[PDB]
């Protein structure tokens, strides 16, 4: 029964470590011997309190042991020893050498508990102290060092209920404050009326940006430090925001500062580790006289690193403002390198109001806006619309299905292969041109031409051309997204779905960033250049996506999308800048709608220098609205600064 008792001790030690690992300090204490010399040093409840105070002070998480040995030191007392490691608010404590003894009384093996089982070299009434220094959060900057996310001094407006009034003069000063700072009068009274307020306390109200006006009776400006976003809502979905760190955050990662901020969405969350730095300080053991006897962990505070983006701050603000608060998104790149210059999504939310404590109704307004400003539309999969005719055309030119000079005879406004298609009709906007070749189809955006050429091409050849793109690939970007898909399954099993896919509808799902990746072939002679968001990242590409001949056939036609008097983007010819473009619509029918909606698209790049490329979309567009109707300002800027 000697080998069985060694095994019972090994079991006891492992159960002890498990109860500590799980934070159940009570169960760990109920596995100890009685309080006595050469037994347990403290009682059960005293062991619970010792672990709860000490392990809680250092935020000890996850105890793991190794090299466990249980031998035999006595007839009723067995000696054990093991290595161990744990995680604390100052990092990982490794190579901890624990030792002790067990007790075999009756058929129960208990642990002769000692303070050396809290931390290795603790005796009797030793204490533990933890000193920490907060790490300052890093900055997020654009391609020219402009601040996108930075921490700075903010002016916090607040009122003291004492210096206010008693009744009549109180209500007067309140309304004066509510008018002098664009605040609700009921909000000021609701603020000073919460349970935490004392009559002399400073009750904060608002973070005032700009210049402080006149301060009426009771109003006082107080400087505080906090995160600040200069572009505001214009970059909210991309940058994100930070919020107060909670107890649940600490239970998940103790190396966070329980007093600091954590990124909740966007890049602030994607690069939270790099931006937050690492806490500095010292975890030490002292004797009962406060004399330090062992330093367990000690390292200096390392501030957070900066993150430099390919983003252009002026392009980001121009791209967002051009959407007029309507639902949509705009992506701008330098297509030869993939530098993402702008990632705008509209409508948007205020990230400064978000991180400076937002009202609960103001949050609900964001959450119940039917346009849903919280959506990162540049990372959300959409059907690319009839813009996708470029890709289907290039595939058709590569496999010899499409002769650029062959003229299909197309009569009327709607077409279908036969009657089996039922209510599905491929539609075009004009019946004035019945002799349609490739150049005419691109200039006028003729879906009937594309649907017929797609059908003639066939599913196998269509997919062989599509598989050369980035469908199914996870882009190497710090933005949450799903890979693009051609359709739901590997086979269309439907001529309708095949034709619908031909001009960018069907079950296609491609987010705006993935779209700009695919469309970059027309600025790199058939080579796909993967988009890039981090400035120092190396350019990556994929070669022979479409044929070099196909690019040389299509780009001249895309020039005429702008230059021709009846080209779908002819209003951009006014710019007087070299433009190759392609408009598009995607027909959407969602359950809540009786009538169908459509998304408006624009693709455009500089065909002379290949310096920029843009893909804008309007989601559920209103009547008399389009993406190309809003692209003049951004196109002028991109042409001037990116050649």
């Amino acid at each position: 029964q000697e080998t069985q008792a060694v095994e019972a001790g090994e079991k006891t030690v492992e159960q002890f470590v498990q109860a500590l690992n799980k934070g159940d300090y009570n169960k760990a204490a109920e596995m100890t011997s009685k309080k006595a010399a050469n037994k347990s040093a403290l009682s059960e409840k005293e062991i619970l309190d010792k672990y709860q105070n000490i392990y809680g002070a250092a935020d000890v998480k996850g105890l793991q042991i190794s090299n466990l040995k249980v031998d035999k030191k006595d007839d009723s007392t067995y000696s054990f020893s093991y290595k161990a490691k744990m995680n604390t608010s100052l990092g990982e404590l490794k190579d901890l050498s624990y030792k002790g003894t067990l007790d075999r009384n009756d058929g129960q093996t208990t642990i002769n508990w000692q303070p050396n089982l809290v931390f290795p070299e603790m005796e009797g009434n030793d204490k533990v102290s933890l000193t920490t220094q907060e790490a300052a959060r890093g900055n997020i900057i654009d391609r020219n060092g402009e601040p996108l996310a930075t921490t700075g001094k903010l002016k916090q407006l607040g009122v003291v209920p004492s210096k206010l009034g008693d009744g009549g003069e109180k209500t007067a000063n309140i309304k004066a404050i509510a008018s002098s700072f664009d605040l609700t009068e009921d909000a000021i009274n609701q603020a000073i009326s919460q349970s935490w307020v004392q009559p002399d306390y400073f009750v904060p109200l608002k973070i005032i940006d700009g210049a402080t006006p006149e301060l009426p009776a009771g109003a006082t400006i107080q400087e505080v430090d906090g995160r600040y976003y200069p572009l505001g809502e214009a970059a909210a979905q991309l940058i994100g925001y930070v919020g107060d760190i909670t107890a649940e955050d600490i239970d998940k990662n103790p190396e966070l500062s329980s007093n600091g901020k954590i990124g909740r969405s966007g890049l602030e969350m994607a690069f939270d580790k790099d931006l937050r730095g690492t806490t500095g300080g010292k975890l030490s053991i002292t004797d009962a006289d406060g004399v330090e006897k062992k330093v367990l962990i000690e390292h200096e505070v390392q501030n957070g690193k900066d993150i430099k983006l390919t983003i252009d701050a002026k392009a980001q603000k121009t791209a967002f403002d051009s959407l007029g608060g309507k639902a949509g998104s705009t992506v701008a790149t330098t297509p030869k390198t993939g530098d993402l210059l702008a990632l705008a999504s509209s409508p948007s939310y205020d990230p400064n109001k978000m991180t400076n404590g937002i009202s609960q109704e103001d949050y609900k307004a964001y959450e119940e806006n039917p346009e849903q400003p919280f959506i990162s539309r540049f990372a959300t999969g959409y059907a690319p619309g009839s813009t996708f005719k470029m890709i289907t055309a290039a595939i058709g030119l590569d496999n010899g299905t499409i002769d650029p000079n062959e003229v299909l005879t197309i009569n009327g406004l709607k077409w279908q292969k036969d009657s089996s298609w039922g209510s599905y009709q491929v539609t075009r906007v004009s019946s004035d041109v019945s002799q349609v070749d490739l150049k005419t189809a691109l200039i006028y955006s003729d879906n009937i031409y594309t649907a017929q050429e797609t059908l003639k091409m066939g599913e196998k050849k269509f997919r062989t051309g599509l598989d050369k793109f980035i469908f199914g690939e996870d882009l190497d970007l710090p933005i949450s997204m799903n890979p693009a898909q051609i359709s739901n399954e590997d086979s269309f099993n439907s001529d309708i779905l095949l034709a619908d896919t031909g001009y960018g509808q069907g079950e296609l799902l491609i987010n705006p960033i993935q779209q700009a990746a695919m469309y970059s072939v027309f600025a790199n002679n058939g080579t796909l250049v993967y988009p890039k968001l981090i400035a120092d990242k190396e350019t990556k590409d994929k070669k022979n996506v479409i044929g070099e001949t196909a690019v040389q056939t299509i780009v001249p036609d895309l020039r005429e999308v702008v230059q021709d008097v009846n080209g779908t983007a002819h209003s951009l010819s006014a710019l007087g800048i070299p433009l190759a473009a392609k408009t598009g619509t995607a027909e959407i029918k969602e359950k809540q709608d009786v009538k169908g909606k459509e998304n408006s698209f624009l693709f455009a790049f500089n065909p002379d220098n290949q310096g920029y490329m843009m893909v804008s979309m309007l989601e559920n567009k209103e009547d008399d609205d389009s993406a190309t109707k809003r692209a003049s300002e951004l196109l002028q800027y991109l042409n001037q600064n990116y050649q």
